[PDB]
């Protein structure tokens, strides 16, 4: 099929891209790079073995977006482009209101515009808000997000929810992604976060690397069997299979399709330190620290629906989401080359 | 006080304008004229009895909107600007979430280019949800809308108060109206919809005049005094008087302020048919039809609360809203004049 990857380049993306090629699909990237580089493309078309085309630009460039879908004859949008960085959401709400929520507009209505009409949209669990009811089901009722960038999620949702409503021939995957961790399994390809890294994994690894002193276990006093934040982590390479999955499967079949996409189980802070102190060959430093405004303590994802459904699964484990991101963090410890 | 009415030229900001520029203020309307004509700008300023000025253009338009901002020294601004005929929000959500919540989020944004952190902004009552607890209170959580307009409306109120969140020094007024119906005393200016009118009083209005046969009573089967539906039906000159007071008591005071705006009291249907008839001197035709799709059966506003910070309370009955909106549709059968 011919697809349109926004946000193509970065973390998710990349993975997806080369997994998408590799199933010899035709791939198109957009991506205004403000959080990747060029510097990816490379990597991508040598993993995928196969050439995706590039183009540098701006989902809120609706005219644009317009032309690519149409000059490329595409057949579905897999749309991961976007601002996720939690806290600065929160300081910087119009930034991510508008990269999130026009953003996605923008595309959806060059979309119409061009009649394509199958999307994929990376959303998170997040969306379920605070629900004491785990694991998180899709049959659950969508709750409040905290965050600026959680509201802007589900705002999402719920605007392509009313236009597959009023354009019943669209096909719609939501897709609610858990806690993306791990690398491509060359070493060549990861995440490649700048400045301090947000998530668990990269902090780890940065402290690994001998970047940073010591990991800073954001409370130790949760209703947890350690104490210690519970969550699903799922590898990036199981996760760019999904998505390729979904597109194959539910391309022109008209809904909304919603998926979670998780391992299934929970794992604390500690049992992730413990992964990669061991992935690494060096006891992971680390300190309890006060909890972090807005974190939950326990959550993971029921995925029973895309077993079902998709006949999707994850197939990578905890140590290896560790190992092979420790092998992307060494071989590579300054990342993707500027 | 500078202010810069969005939508200025439409129903309630028509009616907003001419009751600001009486309190002596500066104002310049903003509008695009999808749902308004130039022809009411003269009937403003007559009635506003000082001359307002007007810019056509749009809201989407951020750069236009930055410069009406800093150059006109704007120290406040309300903004009745957007999309609300509720059943095409069905029909059409990209349109409405484009308008309303890109609309808003393009201006506010120019306004923090221009340094305005003055705002007022038009919500709805649907923004409760569906609640059986009523009145409703502004202190009851949120809900979810069932349209795209109402989901619109919330949208936009939660971005705002993540906006005044990062941006404390920012007073955003959050004006939850009720069912606003009557039109200016002089019989000049008033509410002017092109096509089927979706609401109750413009449609006994056009019932009336003689333009329409029947009244379609939407539902007797309701759990009502009379079995129809119960609404707050507030004055539109209340309505305008409680924007003024709004915007002169709460600049510079920061954070976010939420009003409900209503009577505090339900009316159904036949109430408001029965005044009708009372104010046009025959008795208006209708009949029962079956329950609309979305409709809930009762509700009003619990307005204690802009009594008590604003000293704010409505002064027009049910029977004044009836009567200015016969004389104005009676006046002015056409309408404003292209
Ligand atoms: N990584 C996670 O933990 C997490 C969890 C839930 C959801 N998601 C979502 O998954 C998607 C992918 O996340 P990721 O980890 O790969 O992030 P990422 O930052 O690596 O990828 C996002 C990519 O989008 C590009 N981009 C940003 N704004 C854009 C815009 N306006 N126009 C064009 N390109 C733009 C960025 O330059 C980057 O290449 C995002 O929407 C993210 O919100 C990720
Ligand atoms: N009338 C009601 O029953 C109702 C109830 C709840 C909320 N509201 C809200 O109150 C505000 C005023 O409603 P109203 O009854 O006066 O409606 P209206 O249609 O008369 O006024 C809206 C005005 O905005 C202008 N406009 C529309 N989109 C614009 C855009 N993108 N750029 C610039 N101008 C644009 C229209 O041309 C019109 O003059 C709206 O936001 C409406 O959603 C009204
Ligand atoms: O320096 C750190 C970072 C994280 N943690 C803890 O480790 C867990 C995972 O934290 P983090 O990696 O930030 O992930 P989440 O807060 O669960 O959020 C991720 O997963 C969500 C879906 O579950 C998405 O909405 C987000 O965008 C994504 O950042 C939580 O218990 C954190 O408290 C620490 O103790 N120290
Ligand atoms: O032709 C008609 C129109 C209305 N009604 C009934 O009269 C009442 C009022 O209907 P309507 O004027 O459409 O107002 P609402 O549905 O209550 O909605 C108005 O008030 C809401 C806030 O309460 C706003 O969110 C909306 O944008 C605005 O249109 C309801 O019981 C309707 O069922 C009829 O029976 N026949
Ligand atoms: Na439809
Ligand atoms: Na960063
Ligand atoms: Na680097
Ligand atoms: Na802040
Ligand atoms: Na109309
Ligand atoms: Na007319």
């Amino acid at each position: 099929m011919r697809v349109l990857v926004t946000g193509g380049s970065g973390y998710i993306g990349s993975h997806t891209c080369v997994q998408l090629l590799q199933n010899g699909h035709d791939v198109i990237i957009l991506d205004n790079l403000c959080n990747s580089k060029r510097s990816v493309l490379p990597v991508i078309e040598r993993l995928g073995g196969k050439h995706p085309t590039f183009v540098e630009g701006d989902i809120r460039n609706e005219a644009l977006m317009t032309e690519i879908l149409h000059d490329h004859a595409i057949d579905t949008v897999i749309h991961f482009a976007g601002l996720k960085a939690v806290g600065e959401s929160v300081q910087k709400p119009l930034e991510y209101y508008d990269n999130n929520v026009n953003g996605t507009l923008r595309l959806i209505s060059a979309m119409r515009a061009a009649n394509v009409k199958n999307f994929i949209f990376s959303s998170s669990a997040t969306v379920y808000g605070d629900q004491p009811k785990i694991p998180y089901v899709e049959s659950f009722p969508t709750g409040t997000p905290q965050s600026p960038f959680g509201k802007s999620k589900l705002m999402v949702e719920q605007i392509l929810t009313d236009l597959q409503k009023a354009q019943p021939d669209w096909s719609i995957a939501l897709l609610r992604y858990f806690n993306p961790v791990g690398a491509h399994p060359s070493g060549d390809m990861g995440e490649d976060p700048q400045g301090i890294p947000n998530n668990l994994m990269p902090y780890i690894a940065q402290v690994a690397v001998g970047r940073r002193d010591s990991l800073a276990i954001f409370g130790n006093d949760y209703p947890t069997e350690d104490g210690t934040g519970v969550r699903d982590y799922i590898h990036v390479m199981d996760l760019a299979d999904g998505h390729v999955v979904a597109m194959e499967k539910l391309a022109n079949k008209p809904g909304v399709h919603i998926y979670n996409l998780g391992a299934g189980v929970g794992n604390s802070v500690l049992d992730v330190v413990n992964a990669f102190s061991k992935a690494c060959g060096k006891p992971v430093n680390y300190h309890f620290a006060p909890r972090r405004e807005g974190d939950l303590p326990a959550y993971w994802a029921d995925a029973s629906k895309a077993d079902r459904e998709l006949n999707w699964r994850v197939t990578r484990t905890l140590d290896e989401m560790a190992q092979d991101t420790w092998h992307w963090q060494s071989r590579h410890p300054q990342g993707y080359p500027d």
